[PDB]
């Protein structure tokens, strides 16, 4: 059994960067896992690739069944990702990699669906640093750009609670990129 991989963190501290190029460079090595989202696809979205798009009655269908490693909710629409996504990585022989966020990790860290995962948690500089990302990529009012700051804030408190086996200041993505590899090359590439 080839353990997952969760690389997670709150948004904006370059988690899909840094999944990027791992995907590009050890591209037979990984299974990269797609969520389900109950928001409308976008014009430039690919059905399968960005996310698994269905609605409301399915994604309650699934909860109801318990098919969820984790779900979430962000601006009014549901996500959530399948235990099957695990299930098509064991089917092609490859290491299942999942994009995480710390609400998305404590959910996985509880499920009984998978075991001994690999978690790497890629931090902010700063706090200052996260939160001004947000401003930068949001065009938000006072209270609903306060409550997007007070969900980070949340993020970063719970992941002080939990362990990793890695945890990266992602302060310069070079430096973060090759911490990443060469504990990865040890952990599951090398012989």
């Amino acid at each position: 059994n080839i353990y997952p991989l969760v690389i997670c963190g709150p948004s904006g501290v370059g988690k899909g960067t840094l999944i990027k190029k791992l995907l590009n460079e050890f591209p037979n090595y990984f299974y990269f896992s797609v969520s389900c989202t109950t928001r409308k696809k976008r014009e430039k979205e690919k059905e399968g690739v960005d996310y698994y798009f269905i609605d409301k009655t399915i994604f309650e269908d699934k909860l109801k069944n318990e098919d969820f490693l984790e779900y979430d909710n962000y601006a009014n629409n549901f996500y959530g990702t399948l235990k099957s996504e695990y299930d098509k990585a064991k089917e092609q022989n490859k290491i299942c990699l999942f994009e995480m966020n710390i609400n998305g990790v404590k959910q996985l860290k509880k499920s009984t669906h998978i075991k001994n995962a690999l978690y790497i948690f890629i931090k902010p500089p700063s706090t200052d640093v996260l939160l001004s990302r947000l401003l930068t990529r949001n065009t938000e009012n006072q209270e609903q750009i306060q409550k997007r700051m007070e969900q980070l804030n949340i993020e970063l408190h719970e992941a002080n609670l939990l362990n990793f086996n890695l945890s990266i200041i992602n302060d310069d993505l070079t430096l973060t990129y090759q911490q990443l590899k060469n504990y990865l090359l040890n952990s599951y590439i090398h012989l």
